[PDB]
DNA sequence: GGATTACACCCAAGACACCAGGCACGAGACAGAAAAAAACAACGAAAACGGCCACCACCCAAACACACCAAACACAAGAGCTAATTGACTGA
């Protein structure tokens, strides 16, 4: 488990899904901190594919896969690649709430 | 009553004379000065020994100046006017 440093996902929990051997970027699973392009022209909430398909805009659909604004990849839950220098790989220690979410 | 005038009188010059006190020599011996050996203070030579006393700091108790600091500066009342992040950094 890691936490991103920059962007709109500062100090947000990310589950390390796949470690790419290239030692450049690692695939991370995140909860979308987005408003589905409704007010902007945000808390952590479950990803609503139908909402972003109804609102339209920059969106590409592959059934359970999605590519939307910000070059953001989502599946079923964002699965996006970020550099290890942009995350912290030591000292996250998630709680039971994050286990349910992902002496 | 000092001195004079007059009237008895007893103490001693002088006499020889008795003779043992006194004086000119003589001897056993003795208190003492000449000489010598040994302690001794009078009086000046130092020294120690206090000894007040005038220093050299010594230490604390004001005396005085100065300067820095903080806190104060009458009540009420009405109205209007303006500001209350800010250029800009960095992913995207």
């Amino acid at each position: 488990w890691v936490r991103l440093k920059r962007g709109i996902y500062k100090d947000d929990i990310a589950q390390v899904d796949y470690v790419e051997p290239s030692q450049n970027t690692i695939s991370l699973k995140m909860i979308p901190r987005i408003d589905y392009d409704r007010i902007k022209a945000p808390p952590q909430r479950l990803f609503d594919a139908e909402k972003i398909r109804s609102l339209g805009g920059d969106v590409a659909s592959d059934g359970d896969f999605l590519i939307f604004e910000g070059n953001r990849y989502s599946r079923k839950f964002l699965f996006k690649s970020f550099a290890m220098s942009a995350v912290i790989t030591e000292g996250v220690k998630p709680t039971l709430s994050e286990l349910e979410k992902f002496r």
